[PDB]
């Protein structure tokens, strides 16, 4: 079947002659100063989330969702209030049936037959619900499953849970994806192009992903950040997904990555953004902050701490010591781990992406002994409760284009990176910063960030309990909160 | 060849120096006491660690304040206790803008074929108005091929280090390169290697004289920065199943969609795009459904206005924007106004170029009204499918130079005679002179961009004559309230100004814009103007 609700006050609230038909669309708001004080009433009404969530559910579930409300056209000033609130609901329903458009209001039987026509279905297999009920007269007539909404849910979730089946109580933020998205495509150097995704309106914040991921990762913070009130630019890190991913090694020097990261802003014409890296990106994100502070309004790292280099300590040597940094050494040899990971990506990803309470992880340190970062990993990885089968399939497809050379090439510029950063040795980071640490991150544990403020005074902190290395995907609702609260505050 | 420029004193101004001088004013402080940090010949210390890029600038406050306290009363001269240099630099910088004329001359020899660059003693700024710094660096970004900043490589002017590194970077000789600096004590080293010195003393021109000579001569009031076309972001939203919308993006928020007309491409706004970005907005110059890189089906209903506008919305939705400034020209302006009429929420403001708001009379078949305006013939000609396609397509090379001509250009189109002769380019020579308003490449693009779509789809915009009327016949009771602008072109043959005299009956407060000596090709013809107005508009309301 299909499920429908009205907005008047069921999917948004607090709820609410020339007035009776401006609904039909023959007149605007401003041009209607007869029979004013509410150009705010509408303002002070936002989304009814448990209700809005009920939708994505059913849509994920197999229905077609809609809005068939009695509208009007706001040339108001608290107009945008509407735009956004609408631009928000937008993607989650397939049909927008508004009175101010199809000329026919609620409750004239029109809209109902019109609705049913619009999708083409029987009065029975389509449910409806209005805060009004005086509107559910017709729908009950024809023969459709009616539902009131006199509270802010109740039987809504409950009696509507009848539908097919139910929904939860503490939801994940909404996903977002993966072609209902703008696909920008800046080209920096000759052969080098950078793909990315865009959502929401300014100011800008670049979401730089890590190894071995894709922009797809922020799939939960992207919408949220947009709504937050920012223009998100979730990029595919050089070498990954739809951006150019050469074979050359020097190609992935940090010095390089950061420089290009700038040419990106230039080309796109932005003079400053909020860089927010995680994993190997956070490294860059901080270097970003260290080498081009102008173009950075603020920085946030996820799990990754600011790890300066000791001028009197070969960088390699230091990698050979941290027991857990083995895999990392394993990698250093070209074609090798490529060959290992590539062989069967299906396994590769479910092995990598597992939680903080998940068996079968990676072989961080035995990796050289065992001679393979997956050898203690099953042969038929169990789907991590932290991803879906499609969630994986995307990562695969996205990786079939690049292979693994390039993403791995990020490790392989060990010496030089050190060589280069050995200049931000005299400097200190001043532009707003945030270090969000994950309690149970096996490599890149919190402990490694305790000195940071020696470098980054004012460094603000974020800490998420029960975390894996897969922060966004694992504790998103949290990540969002913090991330937003951060941007809001500073 | 090549010529690179310092960014202070020549490209960015008024210089940071002057600031120093007039604080060496605000306080006893004898000639050069404060500037000397910046200006020396033999550089050392706190600023030396800045220029070299060892420590940011904020670091550099504590250190250099207290570095001055040294030479203060301690060593001649009286320097105040509760004293500083911070916001008397983070101010003098935020107060320095681009030397319009320089940049102009800079783009010149890039066009003329030099490598342009800037070799400046920069520094990293983690300051407040640090942003001010980015924009300026953001802008100049394109016009110079090279960026040798002291604070990046690690050498400083005039330490020979840099020059020699610049040379090794281009890979030229001290001769075939020119240089200029507000300093001269900086110039010393290059007039030694063997480069062409230019004491960029003044605000310039004095410069641009014994400089004009070398290289060439610079136009009086050059052509406005025209974003161009390879190195621009290429967004790609997909609204309906088979339908995708290509567009271009430049600059940071708020957003304003530049909707082009027939028979063009997003490429048209190539002069307002940069300008609007700089203006301070995020430009989204779209390829109108059916044109260029966006999906251009064959179906007719496909281009219904009702449709085009609806999708235009799904566009915002997908891209996640709840409101924009729609600015149409030609057939787009029609949509742009309908935009305003049917989705006022999503419109913060509207601007039409040449196109007036032309409501439909409910008691007057729309077709009939087209048959009357003498000039609306071509328009009728079009109505027949495959026909004008076949005509225009045959040789696009001619097609475009014919269409795009000025207000003082012979060989235009056959607006009204059309049908009779059975064509619009029938009398248009079959070998057109290049309109002084375009370049050969300017044309080649339009071509290439059109080879992908053919002409069906762009023309399909005409062909929904009745329905469009049918639909708009609802905004008959409404009035447009969201900010509006009607900019009229004095000599637009069809879509003349006269046709907009009634508009305010519909659009009270409608603000006005009028450009003299104009063709239908407004942006491409009188851009510098268009820009001005357009900006002044967005600035004001
Ligand atoms: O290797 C890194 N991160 C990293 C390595 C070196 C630096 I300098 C910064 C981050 N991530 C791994 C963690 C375990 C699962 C695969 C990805
Ligand atoms: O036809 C239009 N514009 C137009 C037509 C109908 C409407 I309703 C609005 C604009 N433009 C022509 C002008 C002459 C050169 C080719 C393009």
């Amino acid at each position: 079947r299909v499920a429908a609700f009205d907005l008047d006050g069921v999917l948004a609230l607090p709820s609410i002659g020339p007035t009776e038909q401006l609904m039909k669309g023959k007149i605007t708001f401003s041009q209607w100063v007869p029979l004013q004080i509410f150009s705010q009433a509408m303002a002070a009404r936002s989304i009814n989330r448990p209700m809005l969530q009920a939708a994505i559910a059913l849509k994920k579930k197999g229905f077609t969702t809609c809005i068939v409300t009695n509208n009007w056209l706001d040339d108001g000033d608290k107009r945008d209030s509407l735009a956004q609130m609408m631009c928000e609901l937008s993607q989650h329903f397939d049909f927008l049936i508004e009175s101010c458009q199809v000329g026919m209001i609620k409750p004239e039987p029109q809209i109902y037959n019109f609705l049913l026509d619009t999708l083409k279905a029987k009065p029975n297999e389509v449910v409806f619900l209005d805060d009004f009920g005086s509107n559910l007269k017709p729908a009950r007539d024809m023969g459709m499953v009616t539902i009131l909404v006199h509270n802010t849910a109740s039987a809504l979730r409950e009696l509507e849970k009848v539908t097919g089946t139910q929904f939860p109580e503490a939801p994940l933020p909404v996903p977002c994806n993966p072609n209902d998205v703008s696909h920008g495509y800046v080209t920096v150097k000759p052969g080098i192009r950078l793909h990315f995704v865009e959502m929401g309106s300014g100011p800008a914040l670049c979401l730089c992903h890590g190894f071995p991921e894709s922009w797809f990762s922020w799939r939960y913070q992207i919408p949220a950040l947009a709504q937050a009130g920012f223009r998100v630019l979730a990029i595919d890190m050089k070498g990954y997904g739809d951006s150019s991913s050469p074979p050359e090694i020097e190609e992935y020097a940090m010095e390089l990555l950061c420089k290009e990261m700038v040419t990106f802003l230039d080309k796109l014409g932005i003079p400053q953004a909020v860089f927010i890296g995680h994993d190997w990106a956070g490294v860059m994100v901080w270097n970003m902050a260290l080498f081009y502070p102008e173009r950075v309004r603020a920085v946030a790292s996820l799990n990754t701490p600011f790890m300066p280099p000791d001028p009197d300590v070969s960088p390699m040597k230091v990698i050979r010591s941290i027991p857990v940094f083995n895999y990392q050494l394993y990698f250093q040899e070209p074609g090798v781990a490529e060959a290992e990971l590539e062989k069967n990506m299906s396994r590769t990803f479910k092995s990598f992406f597992r939680a903080s309470d998940e068996t079968g992880f990676i072989a961080v340190h035995k990796a050289t002994e065992i001679g393979g970062i997956l050898v203690n990993t099953p042969e038929d990885p169990n789907l991590s409760k932290i991803t879906t089968e499609e969630e994986i399939e995307f990562y695969i497809q996205q990786f079939k284009k690049t292979g693994f050379r390039g993403p791995l090439n990020w490790y392989r510029n060990t010496e030089r990176n050190w060589k280069w950063s050995c200049k931000g040795l005299g400097r200190k980071i001043l532009v707003p910063a945030l270090m969000v640490t994950a309690e149970k991150d096996i490599v890149l544990r919190p402990e490694m960030s305790k000195n940071m403020e020696k470098w980054i005074p004012f460094l603000k902190r974020g800490h998420i309990e029960d975390c894996g290395h897969w922060t966004q995907i694992e504790k998103p609702t949290e990540v969002n909160q913090i991330l937003i609260k951060w941007l809001q505050t500073e």
